[PDB]
């Protein structure tokens, strides 16, 4: 809870009230954020400020998302996954008002964050884990454009070593949640085998 910057939020609110690029000392911030070469502390400061004041620069999300998007990628000290979930929720606070489809880079970074989340979608508390579950639910039900189901590693995270343990069921749950949308059940070019990829399902059942 690094908090020594509330007057920055106050002045941002005042500038919004006292006053499609809007360089109200803003494009300077966008440039200093777009480069992924800066100590992570400054990234944390700007992340807190945008998390507090996204509503000010609402008619600029179509350019705001991409530097934030690459900031989310490779995000490596007060708990990294915390700020990860808040920034992804804030960047998903809109659905059609801004979307990651204009450049190949946005789909690339969307795939990267997908990989990170699905390799890290678990918590023993089973409620914040469920919280992650509706996070994936919301993102898959909103975007459907930059999304690219891997079908390779998800195979073994639902299948596993075939134990009696209740470990891989998270994979089955995430498959069901993402398949609540109209996504294809299985891409033959993905998952390599694409045939016994469901045999693992029947063994798990």
């Amino acid at each position: 809870r690094h908090e020594c910057m509330a007057p920055l939020t106050a002045l941002v609110k005042h500038m919004h009230r006292s006053l499609r690029d809007l360089p109200s000392w803003m494009k300077f911030l966008h440039g200093k954020l777009g480069n992924p070469i800066v100590p992570l502390n400054i990234r944390l400061f700007l992340a807190k400020l945008v998390i507090n004041t996204e509503e000010v620069f609402r008619p600029y999300a179509k350019h705001w998302l991409s530097p934030l998007l690459q900031l989310a990628a490779s995000e490596n000290g007060e708990g990294i996954h915390y700020m990860v979930v808040e920034i992804v929720a804030t960047i998903l606070s809109w659905t059609g008002l801004a979307t990651p489809t204009g450049v190949p880079k946005d789909e690339v970074l969307a795939n990267r964050l997908l990989n990170f989340l699905m390799k890290h979608v678990f918590h023993p508390k089973r409620a914040v884990f469920r919280h992650n579950l509706e996070i994936i639910k919301t993102l898959v039900e909103c975007w459907k454009d930059c999304l690219s189901i891997p079908y390779r590693l998800i195979f073994e995270k639902f299948s596993g070593k075939d134990p009696n343990s209740k470990d891989n069921s998270v994979g089955i749950q995430l498959l069901g949640i993402v398949m609540a949308n109209d996504l294809p059940p299985y891409d033959p070019q993905c998952g390599i085998q694409s045939s016994e990829y469901f045999q693992a399902l029947v063994n798990n059942m």
